[PDB]
Formats: C-alpha cells, sequence, structure tokens
C-alpha cells in the first residue's frame, strides 16, 4: 500500500513538421528528460504543430490535435495523464471500445480541421514523417497504395489520416498485414471523434 507506484505521464518528445514543402520529424526531448518529465508530469517545453511524437516509459507513438483536442490510442496511453507546464493533465476523453483517448490540446499546438470533403484519397502521416497514400475502403479502413512491412508503421498509431486538402479524416489505430506486409490500415474516423466530443 505504501509501496504502490504511480504510472508516469505521457510526454511529448517531438513532432512531425508539416509546415513547409518537406515533412520531417523533429525531436524536442531526449530519453533522460523524457523519463524525468514522465515522473513529474511537468513539461515546460514549448509545443508546436499538429502531430506530436509522444512517449511513456515503455512505448512511443503519435498524438494528433483535432478541434482543440490532442487525440491518441488507448493501447499507447491507457488512462495516463499527459505532462504539461503546470503538471499532469487528466484525459478529457477515454473510450477503450474505440481504442481512443484525448486531452485538451497543448498551448501552442495547432489543430487540424475535421474533414467534410467526403474524399477517399487519403494520406497517412507516420512518425518518420513518411506521407503514405491510402485509398479509403470503408468507414474505418483504407488500403496502402504501396504496401510495406509493418515495421515501417510501428509507432505511428495516433497519427492522422488526411484528405487532399489537409483536413483530418481519422486517427491511425491498427495495421492489417499478410506475411508481415501492411496492405491496409484501421483508423478511428473523425466523425467518431466528433461524436465522442
Ligand atoms: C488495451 O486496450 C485496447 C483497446 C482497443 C484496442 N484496439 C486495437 C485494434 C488494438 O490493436 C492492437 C494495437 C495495435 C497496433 O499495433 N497499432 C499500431 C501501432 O503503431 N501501435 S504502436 O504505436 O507501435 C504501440 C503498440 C505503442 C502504442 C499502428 C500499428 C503498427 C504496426 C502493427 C504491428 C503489428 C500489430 C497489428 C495489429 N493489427 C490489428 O489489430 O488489426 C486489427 C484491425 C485486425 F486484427 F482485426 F485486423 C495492430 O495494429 N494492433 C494491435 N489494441 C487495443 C488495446
Ligand atoms: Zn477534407
Amino acid at each position: 500500500m505504501a509501496s504502490m507506484k504511480k504510472k508516469g505521464s505521457v510526454v511529448i518528445v517531438g513532432r512531425i513538421n508539416l509546415s513547409g514543402d518537406t515533412a520531417y520529424a523533429q525531436q524536442t526531448r531526449g530519453e533522460e528528460g523524457c523519463q524525468e518529465t514522465s515522473q513529474t508530469g511537468r513539461d515546460k517545453n514549448q509545443v508546436e504543430g499538429e502531430v506530436q511524437i509522444v512517449s511513456t516509459a515503455t512505448q512511443t507513438f503519435l498524438a494528433t490535435s483535432i478541434n482543440g483536442v490532442l487525440w491518441t490510442v488507448y493501447h499507447g496511453a491507457g488512462t495516463r495523464t499527459i505532462a504539461s507546464p503546470k503538471g499532469p493533465v487528466t484525459q478529457m476523453y477515454t473510450n477503450v471500445d474505440k481504442d481512443l483517448v484525448g486531452w485538451q490540446a497543448p498551448q501552442g499546438s495547432r489543430s487540424l480541421t475535421p474533414c467534410t470533403c467526403g474524399s477517399s484519397d487519403l494520406y497517412l502521416v507516420t512518425r518518420h514523417a513518411d506521407v503514405i497514400p491510402v485509398r479509403r475502403r470503408g468507414d474505418s479502413r483504407g488500403s496502402l497504395l504501396s504496401p510495406r512491412p509493418i515495421s515501417y508503421l510501428k509507432g505511428s498509431s495516433g497519427g492522422p489520416l488526411l484528405c487532399p486538402a489537409g483536413h483530418a479524416v481519422g486517427i491511425f489505430r491498427a495495421a492489417v498485414s499478410t506475411r508481415g506486409v501492411a496492405k491496409a490500415v484501421d483508423f478511428i474516423p473523425v466523425e467518431s471523434l466528433e461524436t465522442t466530443m
């Protein structure tokens, strides 16, 4: 009872820069500072952009701001708080049935706009800043135009699927593979987020 530990916070450790002509990952915090920030929950680093790279003590994945909420996957974050300049911030959305969590978007982040284009020509943004064309195949599924080993998608849950106009269509949740090759992706549609809200 007196020995019981507390899980650390999710920590923003970088971002995917989409502001220019070139997408690229930036690290903003190294592993040591990440471990310390997870324990204190106090992160005074300035936040920028739409897609954050986040980490716990044991996992790293992505988180995406849409309409003022930083969204990610329950299988990454669980029920964890996120570190912030004035301490841990409790989730404002949690839905294990959708593999979905959300916190208020950090000060300084930019939010994607929810897509209303009805387009099926999508783009998945990974933690390595690859921008992967995906054809929408259903409410929560899309096929990769160029399949590739699942290794290339590992760590990108919580990242966005975008429409041609750069709106948010969904949050990457799981990969569908055959013999280790990702042929399709499973994602949380933005309408499911907009309803949760
Ligand atoms: C605990 O409470 C819950 C509640 C609801 C959940 N709901 C789902 C869905 C789920 O799924 C799991 C996790 C997810 C996954 O792995 N996510 C990616 C990823 O990067 N995570 S991550 O960042 O590395 C990580 C782990 C650090 C956070 C995008 C993948 C990239 C590569 C894939 C690696 C191989 C695993 C394939 C598996 N495929 C799958 O399940 O396909 C479904 C749709 C099927 F089977 F029906 F086809 C799958 O993708 N996952 C299996 N866990 C749930 C758990
Ligand atoms: Zn759109």
